[PDB]
């Protein structure tokens, strides 16, 4: 919260998709890299890169919908969390 940052977005409107990571974790970047291969309109905020009281912020947000807090955490329409590289279920949950 917000659920703003740097936007690698490419289009094809599927909803709502922001994906919270860890800018140093594999994982996190590979599911990033996923959305932007899926060719999907999409959010990205690498956490460990954000100011202090911000960094805090999207902690929190990432917690409402992932108590383990864990990345990656993607948040679709603010409402259904897929926590980690989790491909097929990404896919499936975007249409592919």
């Amino acid at each position: 919260k917000d659920t703003d940052k740097g936007k690698h977005v490419s289009g094809i409107d599927r909803g709502k998709i922001v994906m919270y990571g860890l800018s140093t974790c594999v994982w996190c970047k590979k599911t990033k890299k996923l959305l932007t291969d899926l060719g999907v309109d999409f959010e990205y905020v690498f956490v460990d890169l954000l100011e202090e009281e911000e960094k805090s912020n999207a902690i929190k947000q990432v917690s409402r919908f992932n108590p383990s807090v864990s990345f990656p955490t993607t948040i679709l329409n603010d409402e259904k969390a897929i926590v980690g590289f989790k491909e097929k279920q990404i896919r499936e949950a975007l249409g592919f």
